[PDB]
C-alpha cells in the first residue's frame, strides 16, 4: 500500500503541473487527498461552467426583456438565488481543499466572494419589493465565467490586456493634449462663420475633434470652412497627420509590444512550472538503488493513475518512446518530455483493404477496378476539369440572364447534370477507397459535405419547401475545391484549422467587454430612442418617420437609426457591434445625448478607446502566429514511429500474470500474440500521432531563448537548495 | 605621379562603394576618369533635382490650371522643351562615362529615354496645334524625380513595394471570391423588398459589398433589411467577421512581412557592396613590403581625396581612431570601419567660460553669480512650478469665461506677467550659461523659439496687426516644457527627431502615387462636379445648392460635396487626401459615375487598394524602427574620445615640412604647438562626435545575423578567386 500511494502522489504532481496550480497546496493526508480528488473531476468543472453560463443567460429574461422570453419577477429572482447557492457550494468545497490562510490570500476568489454577497442581497431585495430597482451590479457577473477552469485562456488574455495599460495611459495623455490645443485654435479660427454647427462653442469643437480623430466625420467637418477660404484645409491636414497617423499608430504599436513581452514571460513561467513538477515526480518514484532511473514497473504506476483509460500496449509504447538511451531506465534528460508523448494515440499499420477479406471473387475485381480508377492521377485532373467547366458555365449564365437567374423557381437542368457528376464521383471515391480512408482528409470531408448539402436542397425543393432554395443559390461553393491546386492556399487553410480554438478563446474576451457595456447601456438608455425624435439636434435627418397618403399606397420614408436601441440584450449587442465597426458612431452618440445629459458622451468615448485597444491586440496577436506558421511551413500533426518485437513482449506478459492486475490488459496482449502469429513475424511496427497545440507553436517561436531559461531556472533552484 | 593616382583611384573605390555603383564601370584611363569626375559632383546632382522638380511643378500651369497661375500654351510648351533638353544633356554625359553596352543594359535609364522621347513629341505637338489634346502621358513624369541621385531612398522604397506584390495578388483573389459569392446570396436574399436601393440589381450588390468591405456604409446598408426581419443581421455579422477582420488583416500582414524580408536582403547587399570596396582600396594602397598594412602617408593620401576640406589634425585623429592595435599600420580588421569614423567631426575640450577671459572684475562676479543661479537645481524646480501654475491658471480661466476668452481683442494682464517671467528667465539663462552652451540642448532651443514667438505676437498686436492674434491664442504650447519631467517622453521625442528624414523619404513616395492618380483624374473628370447636379442618383442630398429669400437675408443651404473637384492639381490633391482617409469615399465615387460611365467605379476601387497597401507598409515600417529604438534606449549620437601627445606631433610636423604640402596645415600644427605651450602640458585630449544614421539602426536590428553574412561573403569570394 506504499507504492500505490507514491503512484497517486506522482500523478497528482503531473496534473498540478499541467493546470498551473501552486505546490504549497499539495495534499499530504487522506483528508486533503479526498478534497483534491473531489474538486478536480470533470463533473465539478462542468458544474462551474453550466452555473456561470446559466447566470449570464439569466440576464436575457430580466427587467429589460426580449418580449417573448419575459418572465415574472419572482421566477427569475428564485433562479438567481438557486444559481448563487450552487456558487456557495463550490466555494465551500475549494475552502475544504485549500487552507483558510491560502484561501484568503488568493485575490480572485475573494473578489468572487464579495460579488457573490452583493448579488445575493439584491436578488433578495428584488424578490421582496416585487420590482427591479436599478440592477447595474449585474455587469460584474463576468467574473463567474472567467474564474472557472475551462476558461483559463480567456482569463489570461484579459489579465495581460489590463497589464499592458501603463504604457497606454502615457501616450493617451499626449494624444488628448494636442487634441485640446487644436480645439482652442479651431474655436478661434472657425467660429465667426454663422454657417457651421461644428465649431460654435468649446464643447462642440472638442467633441468634433475627438470624432475627427476616429475619422468618422472628416469631409463634413471641413467643408463649411473649406468653402469660405480654401486654405482652411491646412488645419485638417496637419491635424490628421500629427494626431491620427503618427500618434495613434504609435499608441497601438506600444500597447501591442508590451503585450508580447507579457505573453513571453507568462509562457516562460508556464514551462518552468511544468518542469519543477516533473522534477518532483522523478524525485518521488526513482529507484534509490545502484542504478538511478525509473523502472518499467513504476512507469506503469504513473500511467495507471495519470492518463487512465489506456491500454497496456499503449503504456509500453510510451515507455519505449521515452527511453531514447537503450537502457532499462529513464534519466531526467529523457523524462522531461512526458506531456508531449503521453498525449498521443497509438495505431498499428495495416496494408490490407476493408472490402477484400469479406467478399469472394468477381466483385473483388470490381473493387480493385474502382481503386485503380480512383488512384490513377487522370481521374483527379478530370475532376478539376469538371470544376473549371462548371465555373465558366456559371459566369456565362449570369451574363446571359443579366444576373436574373437567381430568382426563378425553375431549377436549371445544367445544375442537375453537374450534381449527378459530383454524386457519382462521391460514391465511386467512397467505395473504391474505403470510408475510413475517405473521411481522413479534410478536402474529401468538404466535398462530401457540400454534395450531400445539395442533395438535401434538391430534395427539399422537389418537396416544395421553397425556403430551402438558398441551397440552390449557393452553387459556387463547389468551386472552392479549385483552391487546393495552389500551394499557398493549402498553407492558409491548414493554418486556419490549426489556430481555430485560440481565435475562439479571444472572441470570448471581446464578448465579455460587450456584456458589461451592454448592461450599463440597457439600464441607462432604455426607452429613449423612439421613432421621429431628437429633432432639436443636428441628427434630425436620421431619426425621422414620415408617412404619405398618395393613392392608397401609404408609402413611408424613414431614417432607420431608431432601431439601434438598448431595449434588450440583443438589440444592445447589435448596437455595440455597430460601434466596434467605427463608422457613424457619432450619430448614435448625439441621439442619446439629445435625450439624456452630456455624460453619455463620456460613455461612448470610453467605449471607443476600449474596443480599439482590444481589437488591435486580438488581430495582431493571432496574425503573428498565423504568419509565423506559414513561413515555417515553407522552411520545411507530428508523427512518431516505434516498434516492438515478440522478445520484448515475453518480458511484459509474465509481469502482468505475476502481479495479477486486470483481465482485459492480459487478453489484449494475448490478442497481439495472435496478430503476431497470423502474419508469421516477430517485429511489428506501430505508429503514433497527436495534433498540434499552442504550446508547440510557442516552443518554435521562442526557440532561440529556451535553454537560457532552463539554465537560469537551475541556478535559482541551487539558491534555494543550498539554503 | 604614381602614388597620387593610386590615391585618386582608392578614393573613387570608396565613393563608388558608398553610392552603390557597380565595379565593372570603374574608370581606368584619363578619359573615363574625367567623365566620372564630371558626373559625380554636387552641381550635377542639383541639376538633376532642379530639372525634375521644375518639370513636376510645370504641371501646375498646364491646361487644367490654377486660374491665377495660368499661362498660354506656347509658354509652357517651350518651358517643357527646355527642361527636356537639359535631361538630354544629362543622359549624354552618363553615356560618356559608362560604356554603350553598359548603358543599354541598365533598364531604368532606358525607360527614362523612352519617356523622354514621348514627352518630347507631345510637347512639340502641343506647340504646333496650339491646343492641349489629352495629356495623360504627364503621369509618367515621376520617373525623372525617382531616377536622380538624392532620391535613392524614395526609389528603393517604391521598388520594394512593387516587389512585395505576388503574395498580395493571391490573397486578394481569395478576397474577391467570397465577396462575389456573398453578393449572389445577398441579391437573392434582399431584393424582393421594394424599399432599399442597395440590393436591387447585381452590380448594386457587388458595389455595395465592396464598399462594405471598407466599412464606409455599414449601418445604412443593413437597415432596410434589418427593419423587415431582425435576423438579417446574421448576414452582415458573418460577412464582416470572415471578410473584413480575418481576410483583410491576413492580407496586410502577409504584404508587410514580405516587405521586411526584401528590406533585409537589400541591406545585406548594401553592406557587402561597401565591404568589397574597402577590400579593393586596401589592395590598392597597401605596403607590399615586409610589414603588411597601411602607413600614415598613404592614409593621408586617402583623406586628401576622399572627404576633402579636412584639417591635418582631424586627419591624424581619424588615423589614431582607426589604429586600435598600437602598431604603425592598419590591418583589414581595423580598416573595415572607414565610413563610421571618417564621418565624425573632432572637437577639443575646453573648460573655461566664454565671458571670463574678456571682462575685468566686478562683472566677473556678476556672471559667476548668474552661472551659480542657473545651475542650482532650485531654479529648475522653480521654473517647473511656474509652468504648472500657468497651466492651472489657463484651465480655471476657461471655466470662468466659459471658453469665451479666446475671442476678445483685450490681452489679459496675466499673459503679460507670465511672458515677463519666461523672458527674464531666457536672458538669465542665455547669459549665465553662454549662447553656445545654450543652443546645444534641444529643449532650450524650443523655449527660446516659443518665447521669441510670443514677443513677436505681442509686438505685432500692439502694432495693431490683428491677424497676428493667433500667436496669443496659442498659449498652452508653453506647457509642453512640462513633458521632459517624465522619462518616456524624452525617449519618444528623441526618437522622433532621429527618425525624421526617413519619414520624409516615405511621405515623398506616397506623394508620387498621388501625383499619377491626380493627373489621370484631372484629364478625365474635369468639369463634371458642378453645384446642384447628380440628382438622378442616390447622392442627390449631397450635391445640392438651394437659395431662400426670407426677408433680405438670402440664407443658403448646401451639401458641399461639389467642392471636391478635379479642376486643378491642388483640388485633386485635397480630394485624394479625402480618399486616403477612408470615410465617405462612395459619395465622390457615385457622383462621378453619375456624370460619367461605370468604368470610373473601376478607377476609385483601384485607388482604394493601392493607397491601403502603401499606407500600412509606411506606418508599420516606421513604427517598427520607432519601438525598437525606444526599447533599446531602455536596454542601456555616438561619442569617441581619443588623445595625442606632443611626442606624437614631432613625427607628424617634419613630414609636412619635408614633403612640402600646403601652408594652412603647417600653420594649424603651429597653432596647436602654441595651445600645448600655453597650458603647460603635452598630452591633450580631443573629442569626436557624429549623429546616428539609419544604417546604425539597421546594424543594431540585424545584429545577430551579420557575422554569418560576412562568412558566406568570403566563401563566395573564394569561389571566384580560385577560378
Ligand atoms: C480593473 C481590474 C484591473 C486588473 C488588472 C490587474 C490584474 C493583475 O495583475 O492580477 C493581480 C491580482 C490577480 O491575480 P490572480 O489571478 O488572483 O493570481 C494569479 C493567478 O493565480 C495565476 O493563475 P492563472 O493565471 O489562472 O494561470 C497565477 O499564475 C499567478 O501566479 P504567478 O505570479 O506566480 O504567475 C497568480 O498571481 O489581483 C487582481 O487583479 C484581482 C482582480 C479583481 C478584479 C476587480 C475588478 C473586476
Ligand atoms: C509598373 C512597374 C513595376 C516595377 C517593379 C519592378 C522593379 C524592379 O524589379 O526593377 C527591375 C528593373 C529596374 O532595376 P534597376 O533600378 O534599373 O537596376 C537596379 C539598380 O541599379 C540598383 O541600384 P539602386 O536601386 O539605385 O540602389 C542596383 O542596386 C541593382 O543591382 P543589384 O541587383 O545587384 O542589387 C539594379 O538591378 O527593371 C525595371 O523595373 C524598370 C522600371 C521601368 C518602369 C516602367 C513603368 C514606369
Ligand atoms: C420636435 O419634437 C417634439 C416632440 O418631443 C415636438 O413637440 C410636440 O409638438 C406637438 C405639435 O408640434 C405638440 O402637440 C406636443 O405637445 C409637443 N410635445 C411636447 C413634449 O412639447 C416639437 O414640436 C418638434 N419640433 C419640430 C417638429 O420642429
Ligand atoms: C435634375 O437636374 C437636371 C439638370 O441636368 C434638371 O434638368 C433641367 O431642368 C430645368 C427645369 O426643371 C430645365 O430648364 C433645364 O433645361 C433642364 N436641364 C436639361 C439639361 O435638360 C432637372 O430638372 C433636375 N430634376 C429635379 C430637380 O427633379
Ligand atoms: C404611419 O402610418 C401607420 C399606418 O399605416 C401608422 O401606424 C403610423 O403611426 C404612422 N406614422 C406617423 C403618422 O408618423
Ligand atoms: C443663389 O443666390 C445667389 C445670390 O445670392 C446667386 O448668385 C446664385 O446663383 C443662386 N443660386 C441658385 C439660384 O441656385
Amino acid at each position: 500500500h506504499n507504492w500505490e500511494m507514491n503512484y497517486q502522489e506522482a500523478a497528482i504532481y503531473l496534473q498540478e503541473g499541467q493546470n498551473n496550480d501552486k505546490f504549497f497546496t499539495h495534499p499530504k493526508d487522506a483528508r486533503a487527498l479526498a478534497a483534491y480528488l473531489f474538486v478536480h473531476n470533470h463533473f465539478f468543472y462542468m458544474m462551474e461552467l453550466l452555473t456561470a453560463l446559466l447566470l449570464l443567460l439569466l440576464s436575457l429574461c430580466e427587467s429589460p426583456a426580449v418580449p417573448v422570453l419575459k418572465l415574472h419577477t419572482y421566477v427569475h429572482a428564485t433562479l438567481e438565488l438557486f444559481a448563487l447557492m450552487v456558487v456557495v457550494f463550490e466555494l465551500c468545497m475549494k475552502l475544504r481543499w485549500l487552507g483558510f490562510h491560502t484561501f484568503v490570500r488568493h485575490k480572485r476568489t475573494m473578489v468572487k466572494t464579495s460579488v457573490l454577497v452583493v448579488q445575493f442581497i439584491e436578488a433578495i431585495v428584488v424578490l421582496v419589493r416585487q420590482t427591479s430597482h436599478v440592477r447595474v451590479t449585474r455587469a460584474l457577473r463576468c467574473i463567474f465565467l472567467v474564474d472557472c477552469r475551462y476558461c483559463g485562456g480567456v482569463r489570461r488574455n484579459l489579465r495581460q490586456i489590463f497589464q499592458s495599460l501603463p504604457p497606454f495611459m502615457d501616450i493617451l495623455l499626449l494624444l488628448l493634449f494636442f487634441m485640446i490645443i487644436f480645439a482652442i485654435l479651431g474655436f478661434y479660427l472657425f467660429s465667426t462663420n454663422p454657417s457651421d454647427p461644428y465649431f460654435s462653442t468649446l464643447e462642440n469643437s472638442i467633441v468634433n475633434l475627438f470624432v475627427l480623430l476616429t475619422t468618422a466625420n472628416f469631409p463634413d467637418v471641413m467643408m463649411p470652412s473649406y468653402s469660405r477660404n480654401p486654405w482652411s484645409c491646412v488645419f485638417f491636414i496637419v491635424y490628421l497627420s500629427i494626431e491620427l497617423y503618427f500618434i495613434m499608430n504609435l499608441l497601438l504599436a506600444v500597447v501591442f509590444d508590451t503585450f508580447n513581452d507579457i505573453e513571453k514571460h507568462k509562457f516562460k513561467s508556464l514551462l518552468l512550472h511544468k518542469r519543477t513538477a516533473i522534477q518532483h515526480a522523478y524525485g518521488l518514484l526513482a529507484s534509490q538503488r545502484r542504478p538511478a532511473g525509473i523502472s518499467y514497473r513504476q512507469f506503469e504506476g504513473l500511467m495507471r493513475f495519470y492518463k487512465p483509460r489506456m491500454s497496456a500496449r499503449e503504456r509500453f509504447l510510451t515507455f519505449k518512446a521515452l527511453n531514447q538511451s537503450n537502457t532499462p531506465l529513464l534519466s531526467l534528460k529523457d523524462f522531461y518530455d512526458i506531456y508531449e508523448v503521453a498525449a498521443l494515440q497509438w495505431k498499428a499499420k495495416r496494408n490490407r483493404q476493408h472490402w477484400f477479406d469479406e467478399l469472394p471473387r468477381t466483385a473483388f475485381l470490381i473493387f480493385k477496378g474502382i481503386n485503380i480508377l480512383v488512384n490513377s492521377k487522370a481521374f483527379q485532373y478530370f475532376m478539376y476539369l469538371v470544376v473549371a467547366v462548371n465555373g465558366v458555365w456559371i459566369l456565362v449564365e449570369t451574363f446571359m440572364l443579366k444576373g436574373g437567374n437567381f430568382t426563378s423557381k425553375h431549377v436549371p437542368w445544367s445544375y442537375l447534370v453537374f450534381l449527378t457528376i459530383y454524386g457519382v464521383e462521391l460514391f465511386m471515391k467512397v467505395a473504391g477507397l474505403g470510408p475510413v480512408e475517405y473521411l481522413s482528409s479534410g478536402w474529401n470531408l468538404f466535398d462530401f459535405s457540400v454534395t450531400a448539402f445539395a442533395f438535401l436542397g434538391l430534395l427539399a425543393l422537389t418537396l416544395n419547401m421553397e425556403p430551402f432554395y438558398f441551397i440552390v443559390v449557393l452553387r459556387p461553393l463547389q468551386l472552392l475545391r479549385l483552391f487546393k491546386l495552389k500551394k499557398r492556399y493549402r498553407n492558409v487553410l491548414d493554418t486556419m484549422f490549426e489556430l481555430l480554438p485560440r481565435m475562439a478563446s479571444l472572441g470570448l474576451t471581446l464578448l465579455t467587454f460587450y456584456y458589461s457595456f451592454a448592461i450599463v447601456g440597457m439600464e441607462f438608455f432604455n426607452g429613449r430612442l423612439t421613432p421621429n425624435c431628437c429633432n432639436t439636434s443636428t441628427v434630425a435627418d436620421a431619426y425621422r418617420f414620415i408617412n404619405h397618403t398618395v393613392g392608397n399606397k401609404t408609402k413611408v420614408e424613414e431614417g432607420y437609426y431608431y432601431l439601434n436601441n438598448f431595449d434588450n440584450i440583443l438589440n444592445s449587442f447589435v448596437t455595440l457591434f455597430e460601434l466596434t465597426v467605427v463608422n457613424n458612431w457619432y450619430i448614435i452618440m448625439e441621439g442619446v445625448t439629445s435625450q439624456t445629459s452630456h455624460w453619455s458622451r463620456l460613455y461612448f468615448m470610453t467605449f471607443y478607446i476600449v474596443t480599439m485597444v482590444v481589437m488591435t491586440i486580438i488581430v495582431a496577436f493571432i496574425l503573428e502566429a498565423f504568419v509565423f506558421r506559414m513561413n515555417y511551413s515553407r522552411k520545411s500533426g507530428i508523427v512518431i514511429e516505434k516498434e516492438m518485437s515478440k522478445e520484448e513482449l515475453m518480458a511484459v506478459l509474465e509481469l502482468y500474470r505475476e502481479e495479477r492486475g486486470t483481465s482485459s490488459d492480459v487478453t489484449r496482449l494475448l490478442d497481439t500474440l495472435s496478430q503476431m502469429e497470423k502474419y508469421q513475424q516477430n517485429s511489428m511496427v506501430f505508429l503514433g500521432r497527436r495534433s498540434r497545440t499552442k504550446s508547440d507553436l510557442s516552443l518554435k517561436m521562442y526557440q532561440e531563448e529556451i535553454q537560457e531559461w532552463y539554465e537560469e531556472h537551475a541556478r535559482e533552484q541551487e539558491q534555494q537548495k543550498l539554503r
